[PDB]
């Protein structure tokens, strides 16, 4: 269990320690970190919430729903924290295209994939910091699709973040 605290995630967002920058989230106001569903699982429409039950407010997509967090092309620091530590297969990280569709359900055709790192079979610590590239291609809002693999399970943690990138 665990969700990405900066730029925060759609989820973390939702809770209090997110600032309740978005509302009406289901239970991420209270567990953002439980977003857990079967290794590549990307069914279009349930991207944010993974399918996963009670989080289903999350799917929603307009250009204006949920926050933003200003970022720009290049480096971008992702923080995770983990309320429950796991030995760890995987770290992937995707985005939205130039040229996607921010009104319409979210579909991982849509995205590139832009960061892959080996977890190598290891137990994170809580806090966890990665750094990944924006391609300099994409500007306004898009979608970063974070997922951490289990190591010894078949299950992902799933965080849809936000961004606006001027
Ligand atoms: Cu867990």
């Amino acid at each position: 269990h665990g969700y990405v605290a900066s730029p925060g995630s759609r989820a973390f967002f939702g809770s209090s320690a997110g600032g309740n920058l978005n509302t009406n989230v289901g239970r991420a106001q209270w567990e953002p970190q439980s977003i857990e569903a079967p290794k590549n699982t990307f069914i279009t429409g349930k991207l944010a919430s993974a399918g996963v039950s009670g989080f289903e407010p999350l799917d929603e997509q307009t250009a204006t729903r949920w926050h933003k967090t200003n970022i720009t092309t290049g480096p971008l620091d992702i923080t995770w924290n983990l309320t429950a530590q796991h030995r760890t297969a995987s770290w992937d990280y995707y985005i939205t295209k130039n040229g996607w569709n921010p009104n319409q359900p979210l579909d991982i055709k849509n995205f590139d994939k832009i960061a892959s790192i080996d977890g190598k079979q290891e137990v994170p610590n809580k806090v966890v910091k990665q750094t990944i590239n924006i391609p300099t291609d994409r500007k306004g809002y898009h979608v970063i699709y974070a997922v951490w693999g289990i190591g010894d399970t078949v299950n992902a943690f799933y965080q849809a973040i936000d961004v606006n990138i001027q």
